[PDB]
């Protein structure tokens, strides 16, 4: 296996975002005294390894980079290249907002589009697409981490036919795409906010929509509301969002 490291490869530093990724460490990879993020497992060893395989099959710009992987025994690694920035979420709250604009906010929602358009081709799936589980990088780089992918809940990000049914897919992601242009279009807000969290399907059901953000421009909030489609066949694919996104580059 290419993918595969020896532990002593690498050097373990401190916990990365103070430990909102669970077991996720900053460390140096010593062949090249590069610092990369590694994810730890000393319970849920299948899940880790599946996750692990999934990871090795993925190469785009706006996910995540596999280096390589500890899997032989424990404790079991995965690491990646190092996001510098950390989660797009906090990002967004803490932003200079002189600097991260209207044109950075349409940036950041082409590359998360571009990254969920290649997993659609991919027929892969994310079970988790929101604005924490996206890293920045340098020059307002936007990549979607990729331990939740899956081959083919968060409530507030979930898909009504994925609360009511357990059913996921690609439409499933598209739904959480638009609560994710949701959190980016407010600078990280909550989404839904004071809504008892077992009220939100009979909202939906009910045709409740979160309304227009403050200065979102009507084209993108549009958009939002064809993510929020209640037949997941009406809502547009990754390829379309990545398209309009293009598109609205003036
Ligand atoms: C994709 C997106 C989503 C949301 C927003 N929202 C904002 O841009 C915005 C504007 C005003 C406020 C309110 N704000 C409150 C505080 N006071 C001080 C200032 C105003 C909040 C967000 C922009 C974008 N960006 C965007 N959208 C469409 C087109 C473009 C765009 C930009 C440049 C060139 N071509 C296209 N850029
Ligand atoms: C939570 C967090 N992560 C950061 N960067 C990461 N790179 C990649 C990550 C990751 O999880 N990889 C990964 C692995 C390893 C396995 C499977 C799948 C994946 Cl995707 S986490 C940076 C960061 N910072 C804290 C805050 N600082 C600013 C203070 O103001 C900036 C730095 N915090």
């Amino acid at each position: 296996d290419k993918w595969e490291m020896e532990r002593t490869d690498i050097t373990m530093k401190h916990k990365l975002g103070g430990g909102q990724y669970g077991e996720v460490y900053e460390g140096v990879w010593k062949k090249y005294s590069l610092t990369v993020a590694v994810k730890t497992l000393k319970m849920e060893v299948e899940e880790f390894l599946k996750e692990a395989a999934v990871m090795k099959e993925i190469k785009h710009p706006n996910l995540v980079q596999l280096l390589g992987v500890c899997t032989r025994e424990p404790p079991f690694y995965i690491i990646t290249e190092f996001m510098t920035y950390g989660n797009l979420l906090d990002y967004l709250r803490e932003c200079n907002r002189q600097e991260v604009n209207a044109v950075v906010l349409l940036y950041m929602a082409t590359q998360i589009s571009s990254a969920m358009e290649y997993l659609e081709k991919k027929n892969f799936i994310h079970r988790d697409l929101a604005a924490r589980n996206c890293l920045v990088g340098e020059n307002h780089l936007v990549k979607v981490a990729d331990f939740g992918l899956s081959r083919l809940f968060p409530i507030k990000w979930t898909a009504p036919e994925s609360l009511a049914y357990n059913k996921f897919s690609i439409k499933s992601d598209v739904w959480a795409f638009g609560v994710l242009l949701w959190e980016i279009a407010t600078y990280g807000m909550s989404p839904y906010p004071g809504i008892d969290l077992s009220q939100v399907y009979e909202l939906l059901e009910k045709d409740y929509r979160m309304e227009r953000p403050e200065g979102c421009p009507e084209k993108v909030y549009e958009l939002m509301r064809a993510c929020w489609q209640w037949n997941p066949s009406d809502r547009p694919s990754f390829a379309e969002i990545h398209q309009a996104f293009e598109t609205m580059f003036q």
